[PDB]
């Protein structure tokens, strides 16, 4: 048994493990040190034309620090300037995997009534970041999921439940909790008191299987979308993130290779196994992550991912490119005063292209985890990108604009200006937000004792839109 | 030294090294099994669109086991029906990698006599097939390089030259001879003599790098073709068995394993090794050809090079529909009118397009080789063909032809209707020199003493256009 057999007070706040656990605790703080904020509109602004009429072309940045978490989830402008717990554009799932407070609400409200709300609903509940109680269970220590849509998704897909999976699958299952693709299902209830609330719940795609093929086709039998796209009005699908879903592509893999394998690598010290985790790139301590298993120099190892790298942007770049071209070609066609007759087929072919193409390319190491869907993923997006554009050459003909050249967007000013994205008003709305609401929720956690300043150290200083510096 | 430090008589007979080495002998042999005749353009179709005003698209079969080179490039409908030593419709190259008599022509009347003069000049003089003189010295018995053109290409592309290579490159090397790409270049010349002569030398296209975009600038460069498209009239570069090029971009090539490491593996007899002579496919004796690098069970890692085959197939389809429809495409604006002005774009995109896909799919054993590169490639080649079309509506509208749609190509019979192949004719008049010329140049071979008839049994049973049935 632990010293902690009955529990532990404060679960949620991780600094209450790290009298049983310094070493974890000291390791897992460590993610501080990944602080970079790598704006991706900006390094890839054709993802803003993809993005047009929905929150991700306002702002996405890659992942950094589990540190950053919670704050990036509040910085984000997609999460926009709520003024009370009723307003803003986002419901509550968007806490959902950012916080170990998380499952500490869920354990006390229950499942529905968690995804019940608006996202400003638990700004001043929900202010931990990514910690101990939301991959480990806070009496056996033991690795555990903590929310109930994974093994959902796992029994649907035909997987083992957590509880029924080996410690190795574990080992990257605590990560699918929420390292996987997802959508809200609006689902209507009713609660004790006998009230009819609607819920918008965190659901994994993956009733068909879990490729990228068969989740379409999920959503295709359901008629999902995540917007309807500002420029071309398609029905469009939103990946998020389907690092694990690829990652069983690829060859590590399918020879049982976990997530922790690499991004939380092992240090023996005479009986005693430490597992590091200061969860960040295994490229930067290559001798722990892959010298384990590998007898190569590390130089080499790593210009190999290097080239993988190339060769994902070299596809990603023209898949959407086309992509881009297809939608305003699209809009194009509308403003001509083509119907959605003859718009519907080119429509779905934009809708499976940028889903195929988003799905290849938003999992930011699925380039190295599974090089070869990543690619192959790319090339079919891209084909249906063209099919799309071959076609819209014929409607545009039919109305006078066969030399129609779709504009250029190749700066995310531009981008921006395309998808009419008013940056200036969102950043300014966004900054009193943070200004008056968010310290309100930072004062009352930290009064209630939810929150403990410690950890808000350097975890404010960068987004994509301000920067203070250092540290 | 070896019991034959003075040199064999009679070398180019590989039946004459069976006294000293029986086993390699007895193994190398044994390709006889390989027998099984795959008529490529019976199952991909589309290759004969691609291939429309070339000889491939009239016969074009995957390859077999070495026992059958010789044979096979007698047969193919692509060296057609010479009536004598200076009619046919190929050159003498063509002998170049199919037998052993090659480096001792070569090394008896010289280089350029060798490459001068057509393919039927040699029919009754190079009648062994790939044998022990074309891998081996036959005084050391060590690993050799017996054609110039390969040194000269390494050098070309910033390599060692075979002498100045290790012996595990070696291992792959003396393969580098014939599993390359090349192109044959008119080379003029005079003879000791005096007299003038034209020579069609094997050349790798290596002077800018081995990599299919460094070969592609190497061939605009010079503005080569193979041969002007009989559809779509644009200058058309031909892809030949990369497989040594691709595989240098494979991990197991980075790595540094050969080619003899899975299809030659050895075999430990006590102070004794043995290499494994059958040169076949890996995946047959995998204990012997993997499981000594892998620690997997042998169905799933032969369900992983299924997948991989799949996954190339996929793009593969893809690349070669569009690059077909292009071609035909193109071929109806001709039709129409179109100026070559108009179609010059259009055709340096068909050109690009098609050399990328046909480079990724050329050698039958990149898609396991260097799977990331063959699906790049089939990717970008599908991008330019699709850029091509994209311009080609635009032409076909301003004819007034917007809405043509390119004929379908799915069976062999209706692809080689549209490329104007007349394969009875063909076929009739191959059978009428088989029956006649050929057997006069095997006759005339065995009473010279050139060849043996054992060499004969079971080697010309089968070919696309007939099978005799059995073994
Ligand atoms: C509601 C719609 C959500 C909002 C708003 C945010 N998320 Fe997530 N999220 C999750 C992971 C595993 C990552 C990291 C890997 C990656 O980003 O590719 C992220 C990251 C973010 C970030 C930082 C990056 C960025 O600028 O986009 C922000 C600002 C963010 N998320 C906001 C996981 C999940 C998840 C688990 C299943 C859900 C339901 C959400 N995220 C929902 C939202
Ligand atoms: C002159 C233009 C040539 C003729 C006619 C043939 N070859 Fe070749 N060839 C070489 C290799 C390494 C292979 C095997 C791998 C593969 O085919 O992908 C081949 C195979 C053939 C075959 C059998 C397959 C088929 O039906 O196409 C035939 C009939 C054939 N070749 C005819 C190597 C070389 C090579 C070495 C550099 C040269 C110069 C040529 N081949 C030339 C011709
Ligand atoms: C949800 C509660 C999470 C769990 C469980 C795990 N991760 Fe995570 N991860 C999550 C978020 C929201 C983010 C974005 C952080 C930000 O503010 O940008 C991340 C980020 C990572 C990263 C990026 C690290 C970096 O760039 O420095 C990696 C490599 C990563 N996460 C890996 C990972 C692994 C292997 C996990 C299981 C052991 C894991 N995460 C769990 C959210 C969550
Ligand atoms: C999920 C993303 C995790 C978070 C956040 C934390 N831990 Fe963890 N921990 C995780 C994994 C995948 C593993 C390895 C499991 C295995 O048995 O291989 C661990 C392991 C531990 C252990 C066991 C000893 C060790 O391997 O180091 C302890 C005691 C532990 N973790 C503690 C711990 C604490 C105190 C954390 C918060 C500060 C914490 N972990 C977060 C995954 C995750
Ligand atoms: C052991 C548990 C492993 C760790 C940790 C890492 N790798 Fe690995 N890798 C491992 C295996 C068993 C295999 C499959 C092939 C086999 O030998 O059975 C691989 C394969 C690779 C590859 C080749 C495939 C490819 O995508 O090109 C590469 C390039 C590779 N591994 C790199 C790599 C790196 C950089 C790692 C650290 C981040 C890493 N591996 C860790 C086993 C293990
Ligand atoms: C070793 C073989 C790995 C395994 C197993 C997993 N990941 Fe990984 N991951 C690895 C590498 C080499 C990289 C690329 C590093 C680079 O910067 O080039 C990654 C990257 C990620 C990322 C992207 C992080 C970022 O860009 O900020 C994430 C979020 C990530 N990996 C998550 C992750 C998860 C959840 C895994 C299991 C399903 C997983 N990785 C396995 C190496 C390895
Ligand atoms: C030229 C003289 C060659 C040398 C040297 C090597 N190969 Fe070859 N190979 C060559 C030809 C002309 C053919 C086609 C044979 C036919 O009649 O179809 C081949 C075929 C192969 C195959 C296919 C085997 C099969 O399908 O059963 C393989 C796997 C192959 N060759 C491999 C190979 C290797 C590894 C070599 C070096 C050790 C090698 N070949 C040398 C011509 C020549
Ligand atoms: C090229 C395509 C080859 C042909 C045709 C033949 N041999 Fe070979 N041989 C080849 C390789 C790549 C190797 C391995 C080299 C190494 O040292 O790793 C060999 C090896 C031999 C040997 C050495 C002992 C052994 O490894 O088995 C002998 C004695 C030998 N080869 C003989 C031989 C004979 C008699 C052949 C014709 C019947 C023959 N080889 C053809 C490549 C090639
Ligand atoms: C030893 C000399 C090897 C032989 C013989 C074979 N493989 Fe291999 N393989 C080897 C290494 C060193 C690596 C690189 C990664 C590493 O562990 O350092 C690999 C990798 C693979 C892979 C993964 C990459 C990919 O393309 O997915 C696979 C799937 C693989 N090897 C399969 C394989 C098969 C089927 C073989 C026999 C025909 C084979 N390998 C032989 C080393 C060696
Ligand atoms: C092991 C890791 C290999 C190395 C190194 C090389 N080859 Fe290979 N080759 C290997 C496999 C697993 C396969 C596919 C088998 C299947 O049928 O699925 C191949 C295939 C080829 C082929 C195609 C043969 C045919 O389709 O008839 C050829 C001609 C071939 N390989 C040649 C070859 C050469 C010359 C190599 C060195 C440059 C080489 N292979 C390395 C496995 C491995
Ligand atoms: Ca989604
Ligand atoms: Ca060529
Ligand atoms: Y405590
Ligand atoms: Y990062
Ligand atoms: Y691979
Ligand atoms: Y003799
Ligand atoms: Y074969």
């Amino acid at each position: 048994k632990t010293a902690h057999s009955q529990g532990i007070e404060g679960k949620a706040m991780s600094e209450e493990w790290a009298r049983y656990y310094p070493r974890q605790f000291d390791s897992w703080k460590k993610t501080k040190e990944s602080d970079n904020i790598t704006d991706m509109l900006k390094e890839k602004p054709a993802l803003v034309v993809a993005w047009a009429g929905y929150p991700f072309s306002k702002d996405y940045n890659a992942p950094r620090g589990h540190y950053y978490a919670l704050q990036d989830n509040i910085n984000t402008l997609r999460t926009g300037a709520p003024v009370d717990g009723k307003t803003g554009p986002l419901p509550s799932a968007c806490w959902t995997c950012k916080s170990p407070d998380v499952p500490r609400i869920i354990e006390q409200d229950g499942e529905l009534e968690y995804f019940t709300g608006k996202w400003a609903k638990y700004g001043d509940e929900i202010v931990n970041t990514i910690g101990c109680y939301n991959c480990h269970d806070d009496k056996s220590a033991e690795l555990k999921s903590k929310v109930p849509y994974l093994d959902r998704g796992l029994s649907a897909a035909g997987f083992k439940t957590f509880a029924e999976s080996t410690h190795q699958e574990k080992r990257s299952l605590v990560c699918a909790q929420c390292h996987v693709e997802y959508y809200f299902k609006k689902t209507e209830w009713k609660d004790d008191k006998g009230v009819d609330k609607t819920a918008m719940v965190v659901t994994l795609p993956w009733s068909k299987g879990i490729s990228t093929e068969q989740m379409e086709a999920y959503y295709d039998e359901i008629n999902f979308a995540d917007w309807t796209h500002g420029i071309s009005k398609t029905p469009m699908l939103k990946a998020q993130h389907p690092d694990w879903e690829l990652y069983k592509t690829g060859i590590h893999g399918q020879k049982g290779v976990s997530c922790a394998d690499c991004h939380m690598p092992y240090t023996q010290e005479g009986a005693v196994k430490y597992s590091d985790h200061k969860v960040g790139n295994p490229l930067d301590n290559m001798d722990k992550s892959c010298m384990n298993c590998h007898r190569e120099s590390e130089q080499k190892l790593k210009d190999i991912v290097k080239q993988k790298f190339e060769r994902k942007e070299f596809l990603q770049d023209i898949a959407f490119d086309n992509i881009g071209k297809a939608h305003l070609e699209t809009g194009k066609a509308m403003e001509l005063g083509a119907t959605d007759a003859e718009l519907k087929e080119i429509r779905t072919h934009i809708r499976h292209a940028q889903w195929r193409a988003d799905m290849a390319i938003a999992g930011h190491g699925s380039f190295f985890h599974a090089p070869e869907e990543v690619l192959r993923l790319l090339a079919s997006g891209n084909e249906e990108a063209q099919k799309a554009r071959i076609k819209l050459v014929k409607v545009l003909a039919k109305y006078g604009a066969i030399d129609y050249v779709a504009p250029d967007f190749e700066t995310k000013e531009k981008a921006q200006k395309l998808a009419k994205v008013d940056m200036e008003a969102f950043i300014a709305e966004k900054l009193k937000f943070k200004q008056t609401l968010e310290q309100e929720w930072k004062k009352q956690a930290i009064a209630k004792g939810r929150l403990n300043p410690e950890s808000l150290k350097g975890v404010d200083e960068k987004s994509s839109y301000y920067d203070k510096t250092k540290k």
